[PDB]
């Protein structure tokens, strides 16, 4: 896990 893939899930949704 990674504030990466944690970004995607909400800023890019």
């Amino acid at each position: 896990k990674m504030v990466n893939e944690a970004l995607v899930r909400q800023g890019l949704a």
